[PDB]
């Protein structure tokens, strides 16, 4: 609609500002370590976005990674650069994410990977799209004919590989949370699992996976929402096959 | 120039055929099981290349992943699709690799990712390029300022992540060996490790990294060649420690 | 729509076939002269399009430029390559046109420019799009504030350009009818004028420009359909001024 | 090489600045009427180009279209946006142009069309390229085998269209002098004529077409250089005829 179209055009415009600096940001800043960085372009991109929303959606709230952490029954969740590390090194797997949550419910989601010219989006009840055409998660039902994905985490990643590497065609670690969730919605991957992520990393990828007929849940298999800590995105075919392996790894390291 | 230009235009032309089928080939074979496939496109793309190769290079040999394994002083190493699994699922990280090896010497290489519109190539003494512009290897001289990569291998993988997660910013698993290697030459990645690999998977990558001022060696740390089993590519500023870690990852599982 | 989504996916896929021979076609045949040519690719592309339509819509008629001139209630109009001259020479302004005419009126229409990655489409009562985002006709209400365009015609073009130049910013001759009409819908040009044209050249553009909010009439101002001979696509704001000048041109050349 | 690479990367970088505002330029200032305008984006982009050149070649001269007119042995000719009108309306045919003129003679030219992803360029003595690929002018030896092109001139155009349309397949009016000239070098067009012009309009085009094996002369047939106001670019196989028509058109209006 108005909101969806606005979001698509906004992220597509800002995407170009990011291209100016892609792989060329000399000022890398650490937030809570060397694996968790931010740059001046993350902020500039966020300002560009936040300002347009604040302009057309005057009395609505914003929750943006870099700083703005408001609350509201009408909240826009923004990730100026999902995959800042990639962005800095020059890898194409980074994106801009914009979800519009109403009453804690994701009503719209859009992910835009600039260097790839891929714009995945979904509005509630309208289905998922990719640059205008319909997308639906894969039909794959056998883990052996599946390609799953994960993000670079503590001891989780390396272990989740060990467990999965056997019953799976191949595992991917691309670099963009939002983009990886959206890829399942587009049928490119079979499932995506995250750990200790904020809502700006998954709010958009959540409605896009479900509107594309997939499944989005926490590690307990109980349907997840924008405010869940663990995330499992899947085509809804080999979901449980994954729910298990994940907890198998979680227990081994420490959990419950 | 002659063979360089030839090679770029050719792979670029072939990339488009791949695009017609990319993500839409549900007729998969297994060259050795699920973890290793081939498609008619693999075959159909390789054909379109080999044909052209002879049309202008009669008295020369050819080596393609699936089908031709000739040998000679004027050889061409072809890989119709590097990342067939990706190509099959709809992932952008797949490429076409081609190297001209004269007297056992890689005289030039070219990697082309059609979905990403990336063409990385290099000629002996001419330096490396990326779509016409020069590319050098990264300057990040410390593991805490690096992003590494490797392919999905038996135990080496999940055990390489664990053994290097706290070492580097991130470890990526993209899918295409030729592309991944070309990326360290591009400085998008600081190092890439490949275990148990064929010549057509690194032939081009090899000369691209070295021409881009990087390092390519076996695990023994000795200068690597088109014919080696395990490779390591880097900016030559963090090779030592990587060799070290690589040489200490096979330990935990085995492989003498 | 599954019909529109069907249309977008089919032309996008076929666009890669075209990309293989774009600028690399050696055998150009004259249909009625050196200014009206055709190639084998036009046919190959068309065949790819027709077989898919006939497979998923077995009882609907087809009217494709190169040969298939059926007629009916459920009709598919096709121009395998709008701008074969451009396509042959290597210019990017060439496209694949597809419209669905029902009981005389165009229900949907998509235009795909492969080299340009531009897919403009519209389904009746749903608005016009450009790669997933909504587009609308321009807002230039003054001719001196406009950019117009036409095709390449015998007498018409020259007189036109003369009788318009001193009254508009500039007139453009890009080379693809469908693409040009669709651009009026995208708002990139303010009006497009075609003379002694064919239905497959304007069916898709007709609905896109109408859905985009503009106007499409014949040279007399009378609204038009896929079957009129002459056309005028505009933003609706400058139309009269255009129809006037056009006839001043039909007047000098001749008519009756 | 030092200068060429620097030029290619700078333009591609500035290219994205342009993409942010492409088709969304609010305030258009008039230079010499609605026929010739400039926008703050032209200035904003020019400043970004000038900025880098001052930094790496501080002791060199600059001649930029929008306000900088220096003179010297080492000189850089610049056009922030060639095809501003196109840029404004949202047409993809616009580009950045940069030439380095050492000792009165241009030895390097770069033309980048951001919206098209086309970087054509040429360093004196090394030949013409297009995104790394090598290019050479066309081989069409007869006008009926060609596709010519012109700029939008108040009297020239219409006449040229008239005395040239029955003689050739089609005459194109694209909207970007630098790109149009680079196109003859790319062989996408057989000839291009420009009436009334400045060094920043065709300095880069000049060298590219020459390194591509074609010819650039003033209307009189006499060779042409960065400093002339009549230009005719061609594949050098139909040049004579074009100069013919060009002159004839001049007689239909006025001159000497
Ligand atoms: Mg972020
Ligand atoms: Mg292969
Ligand atoms: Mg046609
Ligand atoms: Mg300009």
């Amino acid at each position: 609609m108005d909101r969806l179209d606005f979001s698509i055009k906004l992220l597509r415009k800002v995407g170009h500002l990011l291209m100016i600096h892609w792989g060329r940001v000399d000022n890398v800043e650490k937030k809570t370590g060397f694996k968790d960085i931010v740059t001046e372009i993350d902020r500039e991109a966020q300002r560009m976005i936040v300002d347009e929303i604040r302009k057309f959606f005057p009395d609505e709230n914003i929750m943006a990674e870099e700083g703005i952490f408001e609350k509201g029954d009408r909240l826009w969740i923004i990730d100026p650069i999902d995959g800042t590390i990639n962005f800095v090194h020059g890898l194409p797997n980074f994106s801009i994410s914009l979800a519009y949550v109403e009453n804690g419910e994701v009503k719209l989601g859009v992910v835009h990977a600039p260097a790839l010219n891929e714009t995945l989006y979904a509005e509630e009840g309208s289905g998922a799209f990719f640059n205008g055409e319909r997308i639906r998660v894969s039909e794959n039902a056998s883990l052996e004919e599946c390609v799953g994905s994960t993000g670079s985490y503590v001891d989780f990643t390396g272990k989740f590989i060990e467990r999965m590497e056997k019953r799976t065609r191949r595992i991917r670690i691309l670099g963009s949370a939002a983009l990886n969730a959206a890829y399942v919605g587009a049928g490119r991957v079979d499932f995506f699992v995250t750990w200790r992520i904020n809502p700006w990393d998954i709010a958009a990828g959540l409605i896009i996976v479900k509107e594309a007929g997939g499944m989005v849940t926490d590690f307990s298999g109980k349907e997840a929402n924008a405010f869940s800590k663990n995330f499992i995105f899947s085509n809804g075919l080999i979901h449980d096959e994954v729910v298990k392996v994940v907890n198998e790894v979680v227990e081994e390291i420490g959990g419950k």
